[PDB]
This record gives C-alpha cells, structure tokens and sequence, in this order.
C-alpha cells in the first residue's frame, strides 16, 4: 500500500518498524497505531541482557515474549534487541570480568538466541561497542578487557546458536563518515568479513541531535559498509525536533542503497520516547501523525515529481486559482486568512518550515482557532503548537495536525475574500493546493 | 531597582505580581522565583466563594490568610479574588435562586470583606458576569436572576464593608475593545459612574489565546476604562506561547495608561498554569527565565534608546566590531557560528522570533550543543528546544534559556574566523553584542 509506513515501505521492498514497549500494549491508542503503521518490531527493552537473563544462569523470556507474541499475532517480523553490550547489564554481570565474563557473555547469547531460534530475523549481537570520546578506539568496558576478540567470539557464537539470523553490529554516533568511531567500526566490520567472522549487517541506530547532527554524507557511510558485503539498516532512528526535512533525507538515504533492510523509528508517539523532550519521533502524545509522518511516507512513496519551493512561496487553490492570503497584508493576530489574486507581496508569501509550521512575514504562523468544522483558520503568533502544524498530503490537501482537518475555503467560495476554514477532508478542489 | 519584575515594574509606580497556589508555597524552587519577581499576589483558590465559606455561615479563611500572611511578609500587596461569582459556587448557593441568593451573596461579601478589612489593595468584587454569546449582555446565572441590579448591589456592600479597598470588576475576553462583551462591561462601567455606584477599577484577566488573541486595541480598552474614572489593571495575564512581543506590548499598554495599576500573570511556572500546555508564562519548570521574561524585564525598565530591530538584522559583537556569520553561507545543521567583518549577506541576517530563537535563513536557528562552558553554537533545524530560545539582556549579553550561559566569542578573539562557544556570563566585551 502507500497510506502506511510499513506498506509504503514495502513497496521497495523494505520495512518500516518502531520499538515496542510490553507496558504500553495495554494503551489501545497506542497498539492501534503500532500496529496499523509498522512490519517490523523491536523490544525497546525486554530482549536485552537484564531483562532476559536477570540472575546468571536464570533465564526469563516472560516480558521478551509479551512483544515478540504481539508482534507475529499483528503480522510483523521482529528484530532482537540486544545480546551483548555494556549498558543494561544485570548486576550480577557488572560483576564480572575476565574470562568469568567471557563466559557469561558466551552462556548469555546461546540462552536467549536458543530460545528465539528461528523466530528472528535479525539480531544485534553486540551493541555499543566503540568508544564516544571521538577517537574511535574500542569503548573500555569489562567486555573489552576480557580481550579485543569478544565482539568476534560473540558474533561466532551467534552464527551457531542461529544460522537463521542476520547478525548485527549496532551502534550510534557511526552514521557521520568523518566521525572516527564511524571509521573504527568500518575497519572492524571489513576485517570480520576479510577473517570469516560471521556478521550480515550493521545497524545505525541514528539517534539524530544538534550533538550529533544528521549529515548527507551518511548515504556515503551506508554505500561503504554496504560493499563490505554486509546489509545494513536504520535501527533507532530519531530525530530531535523530528525535522520533516531530516527524516525525508534520512529515507531517501535508505532507499538509495540497495542493501538498506529498512528504517525503525525508536517509539510510537513522542510520549513514549526515551527522549520525548526531544520530541523526536513521528506521531505526539494525541496520536496524531506530524508533519514529519507525513514527510517520510511521501518519501517511502517516491516523493513527488514536483520541488517543493525553497524559502517563501504563495499557496494557490486548485479550486479558485487564487493565493492563500492575508487579509490587507496584516500583522494583527486572529486574523482570518482568505483566498485573494496571487501577486508579489508578503501577505502571500508563505514558508513551510520543517517542524510543519506555515509561516508569513517570517514569525506569523497560520494558526487554527478549534479542531471542529467550521473553525477559523487565522494567522498567530508562531509558538509551535500543534494547531499551528500542518501536513502536506501528496493529493494537495493540507490537514491540520491537532485536528485532522483540511485547509477549507468557506463554502467553496472561489472569489476573492473568501475566508479558510478547517474542515473534514473531501479531495475537494477547494482543499486542494499548490506550492509556487 | 531593576533586575526582578516586581522592581521594574515599581519604578513607574505599578506592581508585577503572580497567583499564589498555597500548595506550593511549600517548594523551594517555587517560593524562590515568587518572592524575588513579584511583589502582588492573588490567591489563585484559597479566597473563592467555596472556599471561604464550606457552609453558608461558616467562614473558613485558614488557606486564604496562609496566602496572605506569605504575601505580607514576602513585601507582597494583594489582590482579593472573587467575591460574587457565578462559578465555582459553593453547592448551597448554587442551589439558592431569588432573594434567598441574592442574601447569601450581600452575606458572603460582608463576611470575607470584613474578615480582611484594610488589608487588601483591591478587591474582584464581582467576576465574569458577562456572556460570551456576543450579546454584550449579562451572562445567564443564578446570580443575574436575582435581578439586573445585583453587581450594583455586590459593589454597594463592598465599599460599605471595606472603605479602603479599590473595588474592581473582574472579566475575561474584555480586553478587545470590538468585542460586545467589552463594550457591554464599558456601558455597565460607565453608567456606574454616572449614577455614583462605587466602583473603583476594571480588572482584565487578559487571557490571551487563538480563541481570544491579544489585539493592540486593549491599551484603546485601558485608555477607554480609565477615561472613566476607574483604574485598570491586569489581573490574571498568561498568553498562550508566552509570545514575547505580545508580553512586552500588554506590558506596554499598561505603562502607557497612568491609571494602570500594574500586571498580575496567572502563575509563576509553566508547570504551574492552569493552561500549562500552552506554555503561557514567564518561567519554565525548571525556574528558568524565558525570552517573554526578559522582554517585559526590557520593557517595564523603559526598554532600550532606540526602537528595537523589526526582524532580520545583524548582531555584532562589542569587543570585536565584527558580525555573527554563519560560515560561508552554510546551512549544513552543525556548522559553528563565527564572528567576520559585517556586511550585506544572509548568513549575518538574523530574526529574533517571539519564541526566542535567532532564525538565519528562514528555518535554521541559532542553537548551542550541550549546556556546559565551550559548549559550541552552530545553526540546527529550528524546532523550539530551549536549546534554540535566546535571552536579549539590556546590558548586550544574549543568555541560552537552557544553559543561562551567554554567547561567547572565543578567547576573546576579535578576527574574522572567531569562533562562537557558550561560557558563564563574564560581562567581557566578547559577550556583549548589538543589534544595528
Ligand atoms: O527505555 C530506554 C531505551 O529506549 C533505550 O534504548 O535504552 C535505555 C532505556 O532506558
Ligand atoms: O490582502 C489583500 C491584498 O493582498 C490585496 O492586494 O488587496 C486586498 C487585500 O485584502
Ligand atoms: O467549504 C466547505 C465545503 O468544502 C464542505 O464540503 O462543506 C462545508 C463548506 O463550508
Ligand atoms: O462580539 C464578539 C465579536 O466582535 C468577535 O468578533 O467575536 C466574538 C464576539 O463575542
Ligand atoms: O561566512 C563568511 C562570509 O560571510 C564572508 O563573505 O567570507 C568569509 C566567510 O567565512
Ligand atoms: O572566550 C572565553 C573568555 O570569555 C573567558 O574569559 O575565558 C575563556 C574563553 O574561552
């Protein structure tokens, strides 16, 4: 299909999954949407090495099989997150070192892929591996001093508990090429692969920030991993701000290279992010798709044929031809907008910026006074609210984020003068639209 | 004195004062802000009808006077609120009707009136008696059945009950001076006056919002009001966004009418605001200052000698004579800012939005990657962190919201290449900028 994520997706033959938390399946509003929008499922947290394995020896799959169990039952193929990694280890295995650990280490991911056999398309072996001070030596945990060749016994290891998974490497901060832990782990993955050491991918978690910015080069980093001979994909991928610009780049990377598996956004809605601050995922606490849902569908989609305008532009309806229009070029907030004779002024002049806002006069935002029919569609001053986001739909339409309304001119009125209103999507001509 | 609101404010002979929730009068970080910005409290509850008097007869002030007292002893006056009210009625009155109720309202007031006689600055004697069904007329209550003459009354045992307080008529959606409703309460007012009702102010609780916009208008309303005899006063402001324009024009309205007592907002925290999810006032939940702050800091202080820049201008830096440039025009996310000889170029054209960010082509804003000292400022995706709001300080430093650390030009350097960090508030040359 093309109105979903996961079937939009697929259409190039990739999935498009999120990460699954076992104490939010109870919330109907989020199952709905999880399992209507994604084909691919990751546990957030019940899959790795505390939560599988809470006392040594002592395995518990209980919470992994809560998510695993919902995901086949809402047909979508799950990713195993993650059997060996310095973070979220049980107490009982901070404690160890040495070969104590090594073991443990070994014992650990025969346990939990045994368990899974079969049942998991791909699994991080090891996660987090390399250090973040930026030099791109290997992060020193109590599993690099049992020895540089853990994360090569851990991948061996895995290869023989189930031939059946793809073998990840994942990590974060490895998405820049010219970051040097993106560069140690290349040289890791190739020499894996020049040794025989048995890995089929490397994940990218991209976790995308102002610290860590996401660049164009990382179709470069994904092109170069890929000729190792390794798939690779979008693992964690979240984007503070959720910038649509962002998030459409950060497909088009994926879909861009043949070996990309597919893209896992980290968490449902913003609520449930492990940084909602950052309000970095696709849908808010409302359950209402962003301006960014609807930036990466378009883009899973193909995009479309037609550049998006860069840096201000008039919006004409298909319907009337005219231009989505300040009434008298003015500044006073709660003004109603209207539709009037396209022409070259700042009254018409409106910037889809990439949080979704639809600016004028560079700080006025089109703002929507309610979410019912009928309601007025003003100019206010930009605060980022939600009635003030706006999704541009490829059918030319553009809904309100916190209403799920269209941009209506009022009774199909085509003349000049007649004013917006928000109003239950129809394809309509007079809720069509045009960027120039 | 001029650092705090309260101070400010004091200057012209007015008052900045909040609402006081005694529930949190018991938190630190919450008293901490209240008693050092304002110096006038309303009791946000603890003075309502149904809370002064449970039962018809049994007056009930402990919580009210706890408000009270604390106000007192901070150098805080205080604002009585409500007296006759057609909401948040106990349930005995609410099911009182005729001269029965019309009894219990004359007793309520005598009551609270008389408990708190002498102490307080002005008194809500009666609140939103007008509809909002655009009318102009009296909003249907058990209170307006009692007869039209009933806010007459209310005032008439008010003044006789407490000789020393001002009496003042408090309402929302009164602040646009074409609305009905205003003009409803401006007849009312005026009518008042000439047959000697005592009444002494008009309150505007100046709820500002897409549904009722701030409109420029409201300092014609307060000159209107106060042509009438009656002082004004902002009695409950909070505007949705917490615009920093819109907070520095109502404080402006107010320092333009003589007979404007002062500007109370609704809260001190966002966390703290009945409306918290639109974010609408001075202070974060974490207790820092917000760009609307320090915009009604600027403007209650006299603001600066010449008119401030009207969106897109440059910024340069005291120290160095030099312009913040963005590097070679970039508008790659990441890119450190820098100082360079100024010049007509986009790259040194930045817009000081009502949010508090400092855009530079349209959708990029000045943004600063962690919190720490050195911490980098670069452009990012503006999407509102309060990593992106900026502080316009009267002295010439520009202070990060998250971090409270000013933009510093490294090293004090003063060539073109300079590099931009943010570093603890020094007053030095290389912190101070200009906006010409
Ligand atoms: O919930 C968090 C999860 O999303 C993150 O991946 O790892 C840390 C957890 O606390
Ligand atoms: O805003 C409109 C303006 O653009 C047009 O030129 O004249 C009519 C106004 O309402
Ligand atoms: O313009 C609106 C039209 O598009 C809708 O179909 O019916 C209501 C009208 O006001
Ligand atoms: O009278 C008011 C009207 O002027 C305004 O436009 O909308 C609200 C009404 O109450
Ligand atoms: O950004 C700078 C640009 O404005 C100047 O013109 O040339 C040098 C660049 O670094
Ligand atoms: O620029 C900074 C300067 O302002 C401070 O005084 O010393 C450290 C420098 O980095």
């Amino acid at each position: 299909a093309e109105s979903t994520l996961g079937a939009a997706a697929a259409q190039s033959g990739r999935y498009f999954g999120t990460a699954i938390a076992s104490g939010k399946l109870g919330d109907s509003a989020y199952t709905t949407i999880a399992s209507r929008e994604f084909n691919m499922v990751t546990a957030e947290n019940e899959m790795k090495i505390d939560a599988t394995e809470p006392q040594r020896g002592q395995f518990n799959f209980s919470a992994g099989d809560r998510v695993y169990n919902w995901a086949v039952q809402n047909g979508k193929q799950v990713r195993g997150h993650t059997l060996a990694w310095h973070s979220q280890q049980p107490g009982w295995m901070q404690s160890l070192s040495g070969s104590t650990l090594r073991q443990a280490m070994i014992d650990h991911i025969n346990g939990v892929m045994g368990h899974y056999k079969g049942k998991i398309a791909q699994w991080d072996v090891v996660n987090e591996a390399f250090s973040d001070d930026g030099s791109g030596g290997r992060r020193d945990s109590n599993l690099q001093r049992t020895g540089n060749d853990w994360i090569e016994v851990a991948f061996r290891t895995a290869r023989a508990a189930d031939p059946a998974a793809k073998l990840c490497y994942n990590d974060y901060n490895i998405e820049n090429w010219t970051w040097a832990k993106t560069q140690g782990v290349y040289n890791m993955v190739r020499d894996f692969k020049q040794r025989g050491v048995p890995i089929d991918c490397v994940g990218f978690q991209s976790h995308f920030n102002s610290g860590s910015p996401y660049n164009s080069n990382f179709r470069t980093t994904l092109q170069n991993f890929a000729a190792l001979g390794v798939d690779v994909a979008i693992t964690e991928l979240d984007i503070q701000g959720a910038s649509s610009s962002t998030y459409a780049a950060v497909t088009n990377d994926c879909l861009a290279v043949s070996r990309c598996l597919g893209i896992t956004v980290w968490g449902v809605r913003d609520t449930d992010s492990w940084r909602s601050g950052d309000t970095p995922l696709l849908f808010n606490g409302d359950g209402s798709k962003k301006a960014a849902y609807t930036a990466v569908l378009n883009a899973l989609n193909g995009g479309s044929s037609t550049p998006p305008p860069s840096g201000g532009g008039q919006i004409k309806g298909v319907g009337s031809g005219r231009c989505l229009d300040v009434p008298n070029a003015s500044t006073t907030d709660g003004t109603q907008v209207q539709l009037y004779d396209c022409h070259s002024a700042t009254n018409q002049q409106w910037t889809y910026t990439d949080a979704g806002e639809l600016r004028v006069y560079g700080d006025k935002c089109l703002d929507a006074a309610g979410t019912g029919n009928g309601t007025k569609v003003q100019i206010y001053s930009c605060w980022g609210g939600d009635n003030q986001k706006w999704r541009l739909n490829s059918d030319g339409s553009i809904v309100g984020v916190q209403s799920g309304l269209c941009l209506d001119a009022v009774g199909g009125g085509t003349a000049n003068g007649t004013l917006i209103q928000l109003y239950s999507c129809s394809n309509g001509s007079n809720q069509r639209w045009t960027r120039t």
